[PDB]
């Protein structure tokens, strides 16, 4: 990644056998849960597209998602060299030739190349493009791996309130892709027990999340 | 975070791997004991609006408590556009345009724009404000997390007193968000809700006595 | 905490994850156990108030302890405010009560400001003085066993009953009195070995005597 | 490895304990899945040849796959030697780290312009590991076909893993067709029924059951 | 510690929490086996004397050792003392003063870093290490000479035992009269092909000798 | 070890904790596979003789080894004092100094930093493999003469087997026993290769 040395400059770092091992063990660990992308966020944070492909390179299962992944990077790609077409000539003197696509997701660029984009002034941030290519593809396979939808999620007879929202809007957050209602609102109403259902209604109108577990907590 | 450089210049920082790890142990091992506050706020020691999102996306469950978190700090914001209204207008050079709840919340402003507050000249605290906001939204998740009421803390006939005590004020530091409070009646609640055995000891003890004093009596 | 950044600058730093979880784990493992307290000195080195306040707020169980050390520290600030009793000249800072030196009443600013003054005031020494008093306190409660009781068992060895012995004696006191009291409760045979050696004896001479 | 310091200068430090940690526990986890190419050049980041042979030195076994490894360098060595006949620019023994010092190594890293003898040697390493990943892959592509009641993201999974570990790691048209054409009768109708250039994306949302 | 800033002045530095742990993991898992006390040297390179006792302080049981060790302390500085009886004259440490507890963190820092300095904390950690090299050897259990190669037990291993045996019987102190007692306590089998050696054998000898 | 700062200077640095316990745990776990030489020389980089006193004295068991290795520097260090004789001149370190017995830190790192340096810890660490690798050696459970292919072993299983044991001990020699204790099946296949086969393609056609 890029980070800041005591010159106030901006310089590459080796990314950390920590930083690789945290994300190896999000993904064996959870999967594609929601709460996976901002943790591949966070733990890219500074990154080169060396760096963001060195992290997807570690993953070892789930490659049909890999896959998808690739095919998202690819239309964000194309999608870039139409609206960022790369003008023929030679580049002016103390300045980088202009990123095309394959440029920005580390194919067909040097490490070097990426470095001279992201520290110049003004920098183009070919990281924070890439990355947000990979988190746009990413969140599609959030939402592949989704088991249970939204409106299956109903409230079971003898549970408590709190543990059918907890359900509720864990599900949401997977269908969504962490996303963020009277549209949600009144599925949580409507989706509830008959006991607690009627309390609902009789809260009134726009009442907060607090107010209504707190009618319903026995 | 925001961190001072060894020049001594306030620069920005990522998230270190551990710290992320960090947060995630305490809300899987802890849950929502009062003790896990004082952990998110040092643990966010500096963050950014950016970063103290970041703590909060990693709880994977408890997403209950997390949409009550997030309808506080919604409450806070709008309270905090009432107080200080943005002055339309351009900005002057070398200044920083005046922040809304949602800028301080990190939903409608950028990275770049919470570093040019924080380390302004003088600073807006953004992150801290944010963090305010939170802490707040998670005073009441800890006593929603609490049920169990001070008043039916009571020490087992064969409980040790030390035993009881800890019950009862670990359970008095989620009821009140672990603020200080020198109270008498909830002194005199502790000797109220122990065993006939230690009860006749603290009696004969006279009143107004420290709570070492009861706890050595009270040591058989 | 205060550290020292490399131009010899006193700069404010956040308190490590690492500091936080050693110090966690300390009291979950060790809870009171005499050796606590020095853990807790080390782990706290150059601590502003806030840093201590951060470090006992982290403690999750041992809430009686914890009262506890909020009535001494409470009585101690009491006794700051007798020995040390409005503008503020420029440059300098204000004259801290005891609820400025235990953290209640004033800010991170203004801890900083006073631990790092050209004529400086150590608020975070102070205060810690105040925990470990306090702690010394806990110490002493959680110790099951007074001094008087430790006796050397029919089998025991010697070198197990010292453990006993000064591990009590440590928590107790947070000497030839010692001394006495602790051939007077060997075990008869071991006893009479130890006075056998005459008096002023090393613990060293003692120990290996007994090992029979 | 040869990493920029804090006053903006290449220097040389010693290799790290966690990153020696890290990369023996890869090996003895993952052995040689495809995946242990990109964690292996991660953790050599600005190595010298004298890095990467201890690297390479901590591994306990695999030692016939660490004999291949030193067979692939040595083609490359020689091939170096025949591209580059007799400034003393590095040999291919050079390269490698078994007739070059330390000193000499770093002299040719931080020289201007460099000649990055650590990542020539990293580029023959990564291709000896490749044929070993290659070597060790249990199955072929073309024996990869879903279950008749193994839902299509599972063969999907299979048939990439596999690929991956095939081609070392390198849409094709052939393997576009091999995924449709190996798969269980009822989806391949499916999947042909949406037509040609359909998205993985499309193709996993008809056939999900 | 002591340690170097890039300003080139020698600093004082708080003891890692890391360090800490690692001290007090040794302590438990070892407890007075030989290899702690190079390991205690190694932890506590650049110390203070009020970081050697935070160190010695953290250790929970072996109290009977901790209060040996304060014995051995006490002489030490007792003999410094015998050892040691102008405008600007710098006041030198007493026995008290090195081992920190008459002498405050400042002047230990002034002794250590003043020109010519006065090593406080290597002076008090060499009577440490002496304290503790009296403690390795009492916790031995076993005698040299008890030391027998079992019937069918492998030449290394009992090497093994042999000489882990006299590491702390000596307490890492530096012989052929060890050859000798190496020779005698071998089996019937392995001591014949020892003797047919010839004298003067190395240990890489004996053990390929006596491998079958 | 001797490390530099920031203005181009070498600096003494006291060893770290991180650095003890992995060499600590290293010799627990592997115990002297051929890989714990390679893996010490890169955990001593940069070691004062001080602090390769260190490490050796932080092994807890081994201590049969430990003796060996004494006698391994003890002769190093008198080999060394046979080539150096004594006849503004700087004084020379004696065997005794290269392994720090008889000179103090100040004088390694007055050593290890003049200009032209004297070495002394890396000249120690020599001495140090070098007895490691007798140690090895001993440690090696088999012969290379011993290592035959079982008649159901795969054949990729045995050449693990023979270049591990290869390994402990130190080519067209090792090349021909290869071939040579391959079981009667695989010995055919590999005959039938012809010369200048690499492992690659032996593996290959024994895969089955
Ligand atoms: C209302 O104020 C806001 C609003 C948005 C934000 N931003 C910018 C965020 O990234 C927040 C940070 C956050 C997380 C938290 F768990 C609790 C909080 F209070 C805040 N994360 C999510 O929205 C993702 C998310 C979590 N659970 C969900 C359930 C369903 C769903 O569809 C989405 C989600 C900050 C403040
Ligand atoms: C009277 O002296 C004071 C008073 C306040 C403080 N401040 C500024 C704090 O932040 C203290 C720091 C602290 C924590 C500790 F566990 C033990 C100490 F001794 C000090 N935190 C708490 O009091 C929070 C708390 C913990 N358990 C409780 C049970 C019931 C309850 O209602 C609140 C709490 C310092 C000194
Ligand atoms: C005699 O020389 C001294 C004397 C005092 C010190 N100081 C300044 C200390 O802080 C020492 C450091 C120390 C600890 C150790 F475990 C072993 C050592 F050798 C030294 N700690 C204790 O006294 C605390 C203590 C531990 N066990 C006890 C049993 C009974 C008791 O009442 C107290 C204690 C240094 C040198
Ligand atoms: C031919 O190209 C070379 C040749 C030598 C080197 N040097 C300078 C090394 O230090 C190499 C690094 C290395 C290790 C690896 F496992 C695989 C590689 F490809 C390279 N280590 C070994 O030779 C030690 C070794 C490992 N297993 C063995 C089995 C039998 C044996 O007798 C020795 C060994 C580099 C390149
Ligand atoms: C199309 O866009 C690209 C294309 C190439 C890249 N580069 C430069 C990479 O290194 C990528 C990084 C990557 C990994 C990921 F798992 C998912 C992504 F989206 C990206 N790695 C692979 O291609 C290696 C690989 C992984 N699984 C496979 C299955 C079969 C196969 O034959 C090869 C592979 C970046 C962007
Ligand atoms: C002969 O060359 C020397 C001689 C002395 C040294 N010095 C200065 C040491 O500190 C050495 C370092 C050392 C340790 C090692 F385990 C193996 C080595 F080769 C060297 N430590 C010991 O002697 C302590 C020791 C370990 N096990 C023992 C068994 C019985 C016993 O009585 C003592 C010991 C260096 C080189």
């Amino acid at each position: 990644p890029i980070v800041q040395n005591l010159q106030g400059q901006m310089v590459h770092q080796c990314i950390s056998p920590r930083t690789l091992n945290a994300w190896v063990k999000v993904v064996e660990e959870k999967a594609f849960s929601p709460e996976v992308i901002p943790m591949f966020s966070a733990l890219s944070c500074g990154a080169t597209p060396q760096d963001l492909n060195t992290m997807l390179n570690t993953v070892g299962g789930h490659q049909a998602a890999m896959q998808m992944l690739k095919e998202t990077i690819n239309e964000e790609a194309a999608e870039w060299d139409r609206l960022h077409p790369v003008h023929a000539g030679p580049i002016a003197p103390g300045q980088m030739r202009e990123p095309r696509g394959s440029d920005i997701a580390g194919t067909t660029s040097t490490l070097q190349e990426q470095i001279g984009w992201m520290t110049h002034n003004p920098p183009i941030p070919v990281g924070e493009i890439y990355k947000r290519w990979i988190i746009l593809g990413l969140n599609k396979i959030v939402r592949m791996y989704s088991p249970t939808s939204i409106l299956d999620i109903r409230q079971g007879p003898k549970e408590p309130f709190r543990d059918y929202v907890d359900r509720f809007y864990k599900t949401l957050r997977a269908e969504q892709a962490s996303q963020e209602n009277a549209a949600t609102e009144t599925l949580l109403v409507q989706n509830a027990n008959p006991d607690c259902k009627t309390i609902l209604k009789a809260l009134g109108p726009g009442a907060t999340l607090e107010e209504m577990m707190t009618a319903c907590q026995g």
